[PDB]
């Protein structure tokens, strides 16, 4: 069934408010339904979309005045990546490639997000083999998914 998609009104009723960093860990897992964001076509559709979250929902609810949303999230990914939970490191990572992509077409964003200790997380966690082979699955999997969205374009 169509279903007409979410407004950005829809958005900012979720950041134009009180938002914890407990809040922001879960919408970047997105694994509570209740916490989930997601774009139409994106691989695990049971997880959330980080890009979306920043390019939708962050960055508006900032620009309109709600600036403690740019340590809350730091500190919010200081979390993930530090957690030893797979998932929570890879929805860290594609938090901070989602901000680069977003970078590159923009070319300037309302706030950067300070990296470093996120990333010295990261790599600690890359050390681990089962962290690294967990992360490795989901990257592979993301390139299938993009990949099978290429063959239909190809079928017309």
């Amino acid at each position: 069934m169509y279903k007409v998609p979410k407004g950005l009104e829809h958005y900012q009723k979720m950041f134009q408010k009180e938002v914890t960093v407990n809040d922001l860990k879960k919408y970047l897992i997105g694994s509570d339904k209740e916490y989930r964001i997601t774009r139409r076509d994106s691989y695990m559709g049971d997880i959330s979309d980080p890009e979306v979250i920043l390019e939708y929902g962050v960055y508006p609810a900032f620009i309109k005045g709600y600036t403690q949303l740019k340590a809350n999230i730091e500190e919010a990914l200081l979390e993930m990546s530090n957690s030893g939970q797979a998932l929570d490191i890879y929805q860290a990572v594609q938090t901070l490639n989602a901000e680069n992509m977003l970078l590159n077409y923009y070319e300037s964003l309302p706030f950067y997000l300070n990296r470093q200790s996120i990333l010295a997380n990261i790599t600690k966690a890359l050390k681990d083999a089962h962290i690294r082979e967990a992360m490795a699955h989901y990257k592979l999997g993301e390139f299938a998914h993009y990949q099978d969205t290429m063959l239909d374009m190809v079928e017309r």
